[PDB]
């Protein structure tokens, strides 16, 4: 599913991601924009053989099981395919663990390089939230 911007903002807010670990909703929408272009089915292979999955490009190196990242962890205790669903619940629940691991949203390179320090509120501007 390719979310609309305000649609994703509303879904993230409903799932408790707005202001989670101090990160406003615009930060999460911006992260999803540049990680996945709002596409829940996004996947990208990393140089180490791991794969990033879903709207927040969560890495099988640590967070989910895809059966093809030998030696990796599954800290969210989910199959990586669950991060590709049209329902964002699994991605949100796992993102909450990631952003709590000590590095905040720096866990998302695209957030650090394209959202951090910018006017992230623009990503929720105009939405009925
Ligand atoms: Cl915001
Ligand atoms: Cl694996
Ligand atoms: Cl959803
Ligand atoms: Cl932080
Ligand atoms: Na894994």
């Amino acid at each position: 599913k390719v979310f609309g911007r305000c649609e994703l903002a509303a879904a993230m807010k409903r799932h408790g991601l707005d202001n989670y670990r101090g990160y406003s909703l615009g930060n999460w929408v911006c992260a999803a924009k540049f990680e996945s272009n709002f596409n829940t089915q996004a996947t990208n292979r990393n140089t180490d053989g791991s794969t990033d999955y879903g709207i927040l490009q969560i890495n099988s190196r640590w967070w989910c099981n895809d059966g093809r990242t030998p030696g990796s962890r599954n800290l969210c205790n989910i199959p990586c395919s669950a991060l590709l669903s049209s329902d964002i619940t699994a991605s949100v629940n796992c993102a909450k663990k990631i952003v709590s691991d000590g590095n905040g949203m720096n866990a998302w390179v695209a957030w650090r390089n394209r959202c951090k320090g910018t006017d992230v509120q623009a990503w929720i501007r105009g939405c009925r939230l």
